[PDB]
């Protein structure tokens, strides 16, 4: 019980204290501590806070594991640690951490910037691949703001939810933002089909439904910004076919879980994952239905022309994309929600355009690139460890391609036998090696020997714990490039 002798090593200034982490609650003072390579909670005083925190005692001092339990307790006393919504009228960034250790660095990039962090952000996919739960995602976010004294507030976004089970769960754990992914009710068939065929599939709809869209939309012209959107029969029928059922999904969920939720929630609707790129006029029609039914949209995340792959920059004609971007953006302003950029990390070619055309009102989601900067550190710090996992990613690539859409050319990665140790980090500058390391993250983390220990993960977390100020330095730099290119003041 007395290995809490650690506290005396702290008395002498022989443990790292986290400067901004002191915060009181009535009689108790709580500050955060790394000691022997473990972060700790350290409190002295008296009151409902001290008594509720779990820990070993010694003095009027307690040493608490950074636990889910103790953060629920910190949630009860310290409200900045609790997630919070921000609204559609502001600049936000999603800061995905698939590891639970990118928080503090994420916090240190936003302090001083005119942007709101969505510190906790994972998709259901990432919880599966990594084997984590949503309690953990909030834990790291809430301990990151505490550890760094970021009290200006942060968000928890359940990302890419599709099953109703997931929405209830994310609701239950206090996620303040919800991302309904509907890329899968998109009739990708009707989008490629021919004029005489859409009409066939469209005339197979109820009169009431067909009378609806035609009265509301047909042959009329909508002045968005300096942007006229017009619907002939050929276009209306296609978009109704292509998007109808997905529109119906959004409205059902808004009514069932979002608006009955009892607290503020950001409702992001997402279709960036479709195969059908979201045509601007199509975008107009989906919001116009959502809004005319009094859905309260935080943000739309469409499928832009060209392709947004994981870990790499835009693929397409950037001139065309700007022309699509201007109208999307104009659509989101007339309606008053924001455009949400998925797969946004490393899309350096789109950032100024996004910033300008949205006058700073946008959502940009990063996640894997943070796992990639941690991979950079191993390459910089544990060459052998990186070699061991660079090779395992190789032999399990085609596996992981069942879960992300990437056109990686395996034939652009210099063989491991060919790059010196100090040349390892430069892989994390390269398109193909980046994508290789990007999507294989679930296999690496879950890798076990037939002994059942972690093949990689535990050794990986120790070096990351050891070169922490490095990791955080990388995030500050890589994520800053992003925010400066976006024009965050
Ligand atoms: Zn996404």
């Amino acid at each position: 019980m007395k290995a809490q002798s650690i506290i005396e090593r702290l008395a002498a200034g022989q443990v790292h204290v986290y400067p901004r982490s002191r915060h009181e609650s009535e009689g108790t003072r709580v500050q955060m501590i790394k000691a022997e390579g473990r972060k700790y909670l350290v409190a002295e005083g008296s009151g409902k806070l001290y008594d509720e925190l779990r820990g070993e005692e010694a003095d009027g001092v307690k040493l608490c594991e950074l636990s889910h339990e103790n953060r629920l307790v910190l949630n009860r006393h310290f409200p900045f640690t609790v997630p919070q919504a921000f609204g559609k009228q502001s600049a936000t960034i999603g800061l995905g951490d698939r590891l639970g250790i990118a928080g503090p660095g994420h916090v240190q990039t936003v302090r001083g910037r005119a942007i709101h962090p969505i510190l906790a952000q994972q998709s259901i996919r990432e919880l599966a691949l990594t084997g984590r739960d949503y309690k953990q995602v909030i834990d790291a976010a809430a301990y990151a703001v505490f550890q760094e004294g970021y009290t200006e507030g942060y968000g928890a976004d359940g990302d890419h939810l599709k099953k109703e089970e997931d929405i209830r769960m994310a609701l239950d754990l206090g996620f303040t933002m919800l991302t309904l992914d509907c890329s899968e009710q998109i009739d990708n068939e009707a989008a490629q089909a021919g004029e005489s065929e859409v009409k066939r599939k469209y005339e197979e709809l109820p009169e009431s439904v067909r009378s609806h869209y035609e009265a509301k939309y047909l042959d009329k012209t909508f002045q968005v910004g300096p942007h006229a959107i017009h619907f002939d029969a050929a276009t209306l029928m296609r978009d109704v076919l292509v998007y109808r059922e997905a529109i119906q999904f959004m409205i059902y969920i808004y009514e069932k879980y979002i608006q009955t939720a009892g607290r503020a929630v950001d409702f992001e609707i997402s279709i960036d994952e479709t195969l059908t790129p979201t045509a601007p006029g199509s975008h107009f029609l989906v919001a116009s239905e959502l809004i005319g039914k009094n859905v309260d949209i935080f943000s739309m995340a469409p499928r832009f022309i060209g392709e947004f792959q994981k870990g790499i920059d835009y693929i397409g004609d950037i001139a065309q994309f700007e022309r699509e971007l201007a109208v999307h953006a104009a659509i989101a302003d007339r309606f008053g929600y924001k455009l949400s950029i998925h797969s946004g990390a490393d899309k350096f070619s789109v950032f100024a355009l996004v910033g300008r055309y949205t006058n700073g009102r946008f959502h940009v989601k990063t996640a894997g690139t943070n796992w990639l900067e941690a991979v950079r550190i191993v390459a910089k710090t544990n060459p052998g460890l990186y070699r061991r996992m660079h090779q395992y990613a190789l032999e399990h690539f085609e596996e992981a391609t069942a879960y992300y859409h990437v056109t990686t050319n395996l034939n652009n990665i210099r063989p491991l036998a060919d790059v010196s140790d100090e040349e390892l980090p430069s892989y994390m500058n390269e398109n193909d090696a980046r994508q290789l390391l990007h999507i294989t993250y679930g296999l690496l983390l879950q890798a076990k020997k037939d002994d059942g220990s972690s093949l990689f993960r535990d050794e990986f977390f120790r070096t990351l714990s050891e070169r922490e100020e490095d990791y955080e330095a990388a995030l500050r730099s890589h994520i800053g490039k992003h925010l400066d290119l976006l024009g965050v003041k």
